[PDB]
């Protein structure tokens, strides 16, 4: 169902949980005054969400949550990402080096605090109501300096909700050493990681698992060998029950960010411009990218992660155009606001008309810088590697003129150290110049002379229109364009090579051009927010929060829905669970994507699934469920009626993209882990027994 919920709304969408089949009482997930099941949930490491699930502070959360302090661990011998990680005891367990858990301790509306200072700004202009500066210093007068020494490892957070409407303060309760417990081998916790992005039907094996460790007394405490497993306030029970069609689901986590009250013109703004030059420009890159990495297995191995990272955003690109085409977003937002215009004629205040209006012509006003903008983001800075070359750091200009030679030497050293980080091992000028070809050409047939970033007009004006020239003459002339020529350069170094380098040229003239466009475009961010406050705080006075939830904004929310399948199109159903048979039927050895490993084709042949397998004998994998999730969700706890952990949240399926504008019932799903997956991996492939006994496993 729609929605991600402020833990305040709990009250307001109860009914409409218990006709969906939750069984739980409301304090018993969320009580302002006391423990509840929000305090087993935490956002892990900054962007992912986990949950506790034992009284000794045992956290799971995704694999991919969980993956670069799982690779951090990894030597040659003792390959873990490949083998996974299963500490026998808990000294085994690995602690790590930038890691965080935040649990929420307690959330208070503030409304009235912040909408009383704000009114003693004499600008009626300001952008304080959502400035995060201004937001933490009303905070930490509240909480009162100085809030953070006289209470150790909690910290408090002002947040803006509803365009300015709302604002909650966050108490939070930060950990700092977390142990790397438990890991699946990358083959289980990646599984068609890369052709299965986005993708129901799914078979990933996507958890990870680590600890919480503190003091003595259970307080944050840094990275300590005196430190010891934290007692949580609460943790989840697994449940052992399973899930069927239609079984009631519900998540909390902390989803990043919607757009949910986008104006029709905001939506054609971001399938037109936004969306459209992200398509446009990464088949162009990704073409080359293919037809490169097919001539040459070098290549391939080299190109793999620029290609498929380039490939992520570029699917969500292409799902969300399908919606804005085939679901009617953009007749939806039109709908909305025509609603709220005509109830606000009736009222006499022509205030909602006037701000709807001033966000079309906002808009429209700057679709030629937006779309400038787009253009060069997509063609160049991320399209073109050599867009992002070393260009010489005003200090380091400073040490090449003039005098020291030690202070010279030292300079150059750095930008070696640079040119190198660009040209790595897994860098072709070969493969980047092609690319720049056709990307350049694109840029130059959509961006016209009188706005080209400046190095640009030099195709023109001076290779004759001949992009293959320019971009060949850029890599010959430049110290950049190979080693022995940055050798050359280095030996004889001075600021007039460099000030007249064609690749630092091109590389300064696009990033400054990318700058200017950007505080071009700056000033008419503040009429739309100006706008948007006045137009949600209309569609609150009119229907009410019962039916609206607040955009994303990186709090901690709760969604609810349904354990659903769905049909894609005309004749094709998937179902709403996964199993181990299609982990099976998928493998295939000479591809690093599909590796089964050994242990887990053992416990299928043999079907040693124990208490884990369904009613009728087959091994679950994962399940889909009508709630509503995104960027944020990434290891979630899903829970069952009861608020007993069933899953673990850790994708959305390709159709449910536009889900961030309009929430899609037929289409959206949530891609979750089965939670008894999960223990069977432990059980059956770590062998991982003193982690199940800590666990309160539930029928």
């Amino acid at each position: 169902d729609e929605g991600m919920w402020l833990m305040q709304q709990l009250g307001r969408k109860y009914a409409q949980m218990k006709e969906r089949g939750l069984k739980m009482k409301e304090y018993d997930l969320y009580n302002p005054n006391g423990t509840s099941l929000k305090d087993a949930v935490v956002l892990f490491d900054g962007g992912c969400t986990g949950e506790v699930v034992s009284d000794r502070g045992l956290v799971l959360t995704n694999h991919h949550c969980g993956y670069d302090m799982i690779q951090a661990h990894s030597t040659l011998e003792h390959n873990y990402l490949e083998n996974g990680f299963w500490a026998m005891r808990e000294a085994d367990e690995l602690p790590n080096k930038d890691i965080s858990v935040v649990f929420i301790d307690k959330i208070e509306d503030v409304t009235d605090y912040v909408k009383k200072e704000l009114k003693a700004i004499k600008d009626p202009n300001s952008m304080d109501y959502l400035s995060p500066k201004y937001l933490q210093k009303l905070a930490d007068k509240k909480a009162g300096k100085n809030f953070s020494a006289k209470n150790p490892g909690l910290s408090v957070e002002i947040k803006a909700f509803y365009g300015g409407n709302l604002y909650l303060m966050f108490t939070k309760k930060t950990y700092t050493d977390v142990r790397l417990v438990g890991a699946p081998p990358s083959s289980i916790g990646k599984f068609g990681a890369d052709t299965d992005n986005w993708i129901w039907p799914r078979h990933t094996g996507d958890f990870s698992i680590f600890r919480i460790y503190a003091d003595k007394n259970g307080n944050p405490a840094p990275y300590s060998e005196d430190n010891v497993p934290l007692k949580p306030k609460r943790f989840f029970n697994i449940s052992l029950g399973g899930v069927q069609e239609n079984d009631y689901a519900m998540i909390m986590g902390f989803p990043g960010t919607t757009h949910r009250y986008f104006t029709a013109s905001e939506v054609d703004e971001w399938k037109s411009i936004d969306n459209d030059i992200r398509i446009r420009m990464r088949d162009i890159r990704q073409g080359v990218m293919l037809r490169e990495m097919l001539a040459d297995p070098q290549i391939k191995i080299m190109y793999s992660a620029k290609y498929a990272a380039s490939q992520n955003a570029y699917k969500r690109a292409i799902g969300a155009n399908w919606a804005i085409k085939t679901r009617g977003l953009r007749q939806n937002k039109q709908a909305m606001q025509d609603r709220l215009i005509a109830w606000g004629a009736k009222q006499g205040t022509p205030r909602y008309e006037e701000a709807v209006h001033e966000i079309d012509a906002t808009v429209a006003k700057r679709a030629d810088l937006r779309r400038r903008y787009w253009m060069i983001e997509e063609g160049i800075i991320r399209g073109i590697e050599f867009a992002r070359s070393p260009i010489p750091t005003e200090d380091e200009t400073k040490a090449l003129q003039g005098n020291d030679a030690s202070a010279r030497k030292e300079a150059i050293d750095k930008i070696r150290t640079r040119y190198s980080k660009f040209a790595n091992k897994d860098y072709s000028a070969e493969v980047d110049k092609k690319v720049a070809v056709a990307m350049l050409t694109e840029y130059l047939k959509e961006i016209p002379y009188e706005n080209l970033p400046l190095h640009l007009r030099l195709v023109k004006d001076r290779f004759a229109g001949d992009v293959q020239a320019y971009v060949d003459d850029i890599f010959a002339r430049s110290v950049f364009g190979s080693e022995a020529q940055f050798d050359a350069f280095a030996a004889v170094p001075s600021v007039e090579k460099l000030a007249e380098d064609p690749m630092v040229l091109f590389a300064s003239s696009v990033f400054d051009e990318y700058r200017k466009l950007y505080n071009e475009l700056r000033p008419y961010d503040d009429p739309i927010l100006r706008a948007q406050r006045t137009y949600i705080a209309g569609l609150l006075e009119m229907d009410g929060d019962q039916d609206q939830f607040p955009d994303a904004n990186l709090t901690l929310r709760f969604t609810y829905g349904q354990v659903k399948g769905y049909s894609p199109r005309d004749n094709v159903y998937y179902g709403h669970q996964t199993t181990l048979d299609g982990v099976m039927e998928k493998e295939d050895p000479d591809n690093w994507e599909f590796v089964v490993d050994p242990k887990l084709k053992a416990v299928y042949e043999r079907k040693d699934f124990g208490r884990y397998a369904d009613r009728s004998g087959r091994m679950p994998v994962a399940f889909c469920a009508t709630t509503h999730t995104t960027g944020g969700n990434s290891g979630s706890p899903v829970m069952n009626a009861n608020g007993e952990l069933i899953g673990l949240n850790f994708d959305r399926n390709w159709e449910g993209v536009g889900g961030d504008i309009q929430y899609l019932a037929d289409y959206q799903r949530s891609i979750i882990v089965d939670i008894r997956y999960v223990l069977l991996v432990i059980d059956k492939v770590g062998g991982c027994q003193r982690l199940l006994d800590e666990m309160n496993i539930v029928p």
